[PDB]
């Protein structure tokens, strides 16, 4: 019994905090590197963690559940239970099928572009949001890097190699060169990757997840995961096309956003070895940046 213990444990306390809940059945659907996600009695998902913790992106699911006006499902909390050591958050499985690649590719032309309309729909009636009601939850990404960048220059900056400074300032000079910050900010889902995009049995968008790192910050932040090429997403001409029917938005500086973000994610990974003191993250940040170096 390995798998088998986790369950355990968290049927145990979901049936503790939440008085009159019964667990016929639990399993995992999924996890990150400080939570696990659990379907309950083939119905609810449980966000779990042990913190920081929950209670923000609670506030976000009951801030949108009264202001977004969408056919398009998210999560609506029926349980929680938040502390300092443990968050829980319940609510009723969205049910569809995870957008893919590979899923996207069999769709026509047609349908592929009513999804892009439904995406770009949702986007524009996010970010158009009155935000006063969740006005806390604001985030600056230029001020947060230079705030993990202190934090580097008092932990481990000094004992890394050349090759790994270098491409530290060399991104801490482009940060400083930018005017990507300087534009519209909004509400932004944050992660908006396809990961967590469900489709209905007609390949219509039917639901969204996930908005733990929703706030308030640049429009931009919503269209990275579009735009990016890779073979977890769809590529950047999805990226481009939603762009172009969300309208109003400069494109080249979207991307160059996304851009920025990229070149971020080894120190990205590195600050949260850091913080978190978990050595395999730093190590992995700094051989992924002399990849990046050697990439002709
Ligand atoms: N079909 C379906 N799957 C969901 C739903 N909510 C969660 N899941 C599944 O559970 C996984 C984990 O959920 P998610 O909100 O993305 O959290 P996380 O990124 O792992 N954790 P965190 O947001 O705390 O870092 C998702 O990838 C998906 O597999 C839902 O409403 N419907
Ligand atoms: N799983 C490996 C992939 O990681 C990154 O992309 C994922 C992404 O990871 C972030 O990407 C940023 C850098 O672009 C960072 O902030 C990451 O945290 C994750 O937050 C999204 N929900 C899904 C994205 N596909 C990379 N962009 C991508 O190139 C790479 O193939
Ligand atoms: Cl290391
Ligand atoms: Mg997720
Ligand atoms: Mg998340």
């Amino acid at each position: 019994d390995d798998n088998a213990t986790n369950v355990k444990a968290m049927k145990y306390l979901i049936e503790h905090y939440f008085d009159n809940f019964k667990v016929d059945s639990i399993e995992i659907i999924g996890s990150g590197y400080d939570s696990v996600a659990y379907l309950v009695n083939n119905e609810y998902i449980f966000k779990t963690k042990f913190s920081k913790g929950y209670a923000k992106e609670k506030a976000i699911y009951n801030f949108l559940n009264t202001n977004l006006e969408t056919n398009v499902k998210i999560p609506n909390i029926e349980y929680s239970y938040i502390s300092d050591e443990l968050s829980i958050l319940g609510y009723k499985e969205i049910k569809g099928t995870f957008l893919t690649p590979e899923i996207y590719s069999t769709m026509s032309e047609e349908e592929q572009n009513l999804l892009k309309r439904d995406i770009a729909s949702f986007l524009r009636q996010m970010h158009g949001l009155d935000y006063t009601d969740i006005s806390e939850c604001t985030i600056d990404n230029k001020q947060n890097v230079l705030e993990e960048y202190i934090l580097l220059r008092e932990t481990i900056y000094n004992d890394l190699t050349d090759i790994e400074k270098d491409y530290i300032e060399s991104f801490m000079e482009r940060l400083n060169a930018t005017t990507v910050f300087e534009g519209k900010k909004c509400l932004c889902h944050n992660d908006f990757s396809c990961n967590h995009l469900l489709l209905d049995g007609n390949n219509r968008l039917t639901g969204i997840i996930d908005f733990g790192d929703s706030g308030i910050i640049d429009e931009y932040c919503d269209f990275i995961y579009l735009l990016e090429d890779s073979e977890e997403e769809i590529g950047t001409n999805f990226g481009e096309d939603i762009l172009r029917m969300y309208g109003n938005i400069d494109i080249e500086k979207a991307k160059e956003y996304q851009d920025i973000v990229e070149e971020y994610y080894p120190i990205e990974t590195i600050v949260y070895g850091i913080k978190n003191i978990k050595q395999e993250f730093i190590e992995n940040g700094r051989k992924e940046i002399y990849k990046r170096t050697y990439k002709d």
